């Protein structure tokens, strides 16, 4: 059963067979589309089919499907599951799985890069201090003095769900947020709740507008522990504008390394609850969302004010005009400091080339239009005009609840 | 099964029950989301028609608070007898107006629906000829235009009978600009209308072969060959496009028309199919300034505008496209406002839609909404609709797509 997607700007039509390999559910039905909904322990009963499916995919990809090595590995995993109730991936399988979870991430526009992921095996880690060390090395490797390198660090898998490894931070590097008694917020409003937890755990907050949060790390189900990333490892970029000299005086900076640390990596039915991964920024993530969301730093006002635009009526498009300038400044600053960044024109064009290649070589590329189209200038990027099919493939990155809502405190 | 939608900027959560009354299908399944597919998809037989009529009359009589009343049961019986007899049935004027207003109310891709109950419905079911169609359409255009104070309207021509006697407006909009492919290979005028512009010429029309030539109407009554008519120019309100800061802007020679009037859709009420039902409102500025002017497959003016602005067009990371895009859309709103022609900017329209959504959830239990179409094609995330989860589902009465008549017409 073939399915076609059309690019309405170029009339290129692509045919998707890969969706037939899709198992998990989308949230949609024949009668409702949940395409804009943000968020729509395993027993050995269901674990071996998940392992077998993954291992068939793995051995197919290495052109050894049905081989003796393939059949012996299936045997070995089968015996390990009934004996021990779980199983361990080989290093080769772990690397394959992590790369393919990125390849399958339908909301990620950066997937042309999926095969160049640096995978750090942290499954021998046992303590929060051990986690801190692995994360420091990840941050140093990925940052590479501004020449950013994609990487993932994979901590031990879930066992009984009572011994999880978790990074309580949503990203490895993020700025604190403080609610003031007068109702205003200092710093990043998105991080107020997590900041409060850190402070309660003993963090001494400097209470500034761009304070790097401490790492809050949980090993083996124990209470989490606070660690401060060495500041020499945290690369930051002061934001200035190439024509507007007053822009630097707004006091803005951002960190160079985007490293998401709250998602769950699923490979062959195994669940890796701590698996921070990092690449590099698309400019709009900072310039549109981080700076200009009303619920974030929300700087459209001051920027438009210092630009002296007509702010009395929205039909002057003063918001749109300040938005472009802020995003110019983000890109200019990162390029000037030689820190890797990509603009949304380049990134969406690369994605279209990636997508067509995946249709040719793989039979499809699952893609979430709602997330792939950039949050400014949508229709002047090529993905806007591109029809896309969204479906769930494994290996995958999944959401998981924030640990402070489920953790059982040891005290 | 009583679904919730969250606004992530305001944490406002609405509960949707209206979707459980959904009739038709979305194109999605639990295995695949087709939310970004443009078109996800002979007469009604005697059996299919009556349930459709019953469902519609049930909701009509509920709306006037006469569900289960004398008049309700009598109308149910009356239509029931007429279908058994004539194999179709005729709507009363009151039901026709209700059906048209609720087709708009149910149009999940329309951001302008806060206005849905203030629709002027012109009953043209007594029409028999293309000359008569032309007359009704001129009256529509003049009424809707209202010397620049635009008024929403629909004109409804006779309903499909056996599919051989169809009324159709061959134009996609009542007012659109011609498109000609040039000798050197480029395109003069509107490329989206090149095929239609040539059906008009290859049928009788003689073209000024300019850049903004108003197309003639191609009107089909009762299944006959369509006929060409020129709309009186005094009835076509146009706006010369200038910029409030850039005096060279007028030298680009751009204009657009004031009246957006879609004429190629099919209106479904109680199973009856109205294949000719042109409807009109007023423009959101981005429809002209982002899509009509800046799509690469349309007038595609971004290069020339940025050149006159002397922006650095050598790299995409200068965001020269984004900067020009904003200025172009500033000029469109400025020109319409200057000439006192109704227009709405994308900030005002999306704020109105959020208010409408709240109204519909409160008074009706929900509002079907297609995020992919509701979010404007520029500055997406600084409009409130970007952060609003939406549920998309199909309610009837409805506007539907239908094939272009030249691919169908028994010529
Ligand atoms: C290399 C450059 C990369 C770029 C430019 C990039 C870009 C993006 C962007 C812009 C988003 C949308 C997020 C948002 O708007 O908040 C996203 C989502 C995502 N990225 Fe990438 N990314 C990159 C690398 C990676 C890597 C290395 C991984 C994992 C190994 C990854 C996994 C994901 C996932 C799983 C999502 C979706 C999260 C969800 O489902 O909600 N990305 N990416
Ligand atoms: C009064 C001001 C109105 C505004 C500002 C408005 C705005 C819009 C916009 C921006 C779109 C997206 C279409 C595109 O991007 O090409 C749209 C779609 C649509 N509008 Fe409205 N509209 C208005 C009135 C109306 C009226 C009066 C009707 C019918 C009586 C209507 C029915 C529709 C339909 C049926 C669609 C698309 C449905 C589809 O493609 O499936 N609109 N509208
Ligand atoms: C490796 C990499 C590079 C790069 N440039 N960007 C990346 C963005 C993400 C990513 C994913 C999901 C997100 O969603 C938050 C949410 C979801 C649901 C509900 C509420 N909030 C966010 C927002 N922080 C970011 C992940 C990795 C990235
Ligand atoms: C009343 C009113 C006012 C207003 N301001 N804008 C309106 C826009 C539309 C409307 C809907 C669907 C469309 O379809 C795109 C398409 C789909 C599939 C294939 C090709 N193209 C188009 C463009 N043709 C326009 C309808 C009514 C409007
Ligand atoms: C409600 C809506 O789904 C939500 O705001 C989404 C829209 N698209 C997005 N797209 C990206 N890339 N990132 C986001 O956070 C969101 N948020
Ligand atoms: C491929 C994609 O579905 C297509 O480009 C859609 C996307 N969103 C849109 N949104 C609106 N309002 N109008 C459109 O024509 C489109 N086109
Ligand atoms: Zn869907």
């Amino acid at each position: 059963r073939f399915l076609k997607v059309k690019n309405w700007e170029t009339d290129v039509v692509l045919t998707d067979t890969l969706h037939l390999k899709s198992t998990l559910e989308t949230g949609c039905t024949e009668h409702i589309c949940m395409g804009s909904i943000m968020l729509p322990v395993r027993t050995k009963d269901q674990l071996f089919p998940l392992a077998k499916e993954f291992l068939d995919q793995y051995y197919s990809s290495i052109k050894r499907f049905g081989s003796k090595a393939h059949m012996d590995r299936l045997e070995e995993v089968n015996k390990e599951i009934e004996s021990t109730s779980t199983y361990q991936l080989k290093d080769t399988e772990l690397i394959y799985g992590a790369k393919h979870a990125w390849r399958n991430a339908s909301r990620c526009v950066g997937r042309i890069q999926w095969s160049k992921l640096q995978v750090f095996d942290a499954r021998d880690c046992t303590t929060a201090h051990g986690m801190f060390n692995y994360i420091c090395n990840h941050v140093k490797y990925a940052t590479n003095k501004g020449n950013l390198r994609s990487a993932i660090t994979i901590f031990p898998q879930r066992t009984d769900g009572k011994h999880d490894f978790r990074v309580w931070n949503s990203q490895l590097i993020r700025y604190a947020g403080y609610k003031q008694p007068d109702g205003s917020t200092l710093g990043d409003p998105a991080n107020v709740q997590f900041t409060e937890i850190c402070i309660q755990q003993g963090w001494k907050a400097p209470r500034g507008r761009f304070d790097v949060l401490p790492l809050l790390l949980q090993a083996n189900g124990n209470d989490p522990e606070l660690f401060q990333i060495p500041p020499e490892l945290v690369l930051e970029v002061p934001i200035r504008h190439p024509k507007f000299d007053w822009f630097k005086d707004l006091g803005l900076k951002w960190y160079g390394l985007p490293a998401v640390s709250n998602m769950l990596l699923e490979i062959g039915g195994l669940e890796f609850s701590a698996c921070p991964f990092s690449g590099w920024y698309m400019g709009t993530e900072i310039g549109v969302r981080d700076y200009c969301d009303n619920s974030r730093y929300n700087i459209l006002e001051e920027v438009a004010k210092k630009m002296d635009l007509d702010m009395r009526k929205t039909s002057s498009l003063w918001k749109d005009q300040a938005l472009v300038e802020i995003n110019i400044a983000v890109l200019y600053s990162f390029q000037s400091d030689k820190v890797t960044i990509v603009d949304h024109h380049s990134a969406t064009e690369s994605f279209i080339k990636h997508m067509e290649n995946e249709y040719r070589c793989r039979g499809g590329c699952p893609a979430d239009w709602v997330w792939i189209v950039p949050p400014m200038s949508g229709s002047i990027t090529p993905v806007f005009h591109q029809e896309m099919l969204n479906y769930r493939l494994t290996p995958s990155f999944e959401y998981q609840p924030d640990p402070w809502n489920t953790h059982v405190w040891k005290g």
